[PDB]
C-alpha cells in the first residue's frame, strides 16, 4: 500500500460501481455477484485474477447487450489490468460472441 495499489483497486472498485449501475438492466444482478467476490479477493483470495475474471466477464454481456457506458467500461478495466499485470503480460482476451442465452 506504499506503491499506488490502492488507487488502482479505489478506480477498480469505482468501474465496478459504474458497472452495476449502467448495467444493460437485466444484466446487472450477474454483475453485483462478481463485482462483490472481487471486493473480498482485494485481500481473502487473487484480486488481480479477478480484474482478469471481470474484464473478460464484462465483454461477453457487452456482446451481448451494449447500451454505450458498457463499451466504455471495458476500455477503463483494460487500463487498470496494465498496471495490475505486475511483471504477468496477459490479456488476450478469451474468445466469446453470445454462446447462445
Amino acid at each position: 500500500m506504499q506503491e499506488e495499489r490502492k488507487k488502482l483497486l479505489e478506480k477498480l472498485e469505482k468501474i465496478l460501481d459504474e458497472v452495476t449501475d449502467g448495467a444493460p438492466d437485466e444484466a446487472r444482478e450477474r454483475i453485483e455477484k462478481l463485482a462483490k467476490d472481487v471486493k473480498d479477493e482485494l485481500e481473502e483470495g487473487d484480486a488481480k485474477n479477478m480484474i482478469e475474471k471481470f474484464r473478460d466477464e464484462m465483454e461477453q454481456m457487452y456482446k451481448d447487450a451494449p447500451n454505450a457506458v458498457m463499451e466504455q467500461l471495458l476500455e477503463e478495466i483494460e487500463k487498470l489490468l496494465k498496471k495490475a499485470g505486475s511483471l504477468v503480460p496477459r490479456g488476450s482476451y478469451l474468445e466469446h460472441h453470445h454462446h447462445h442465452h
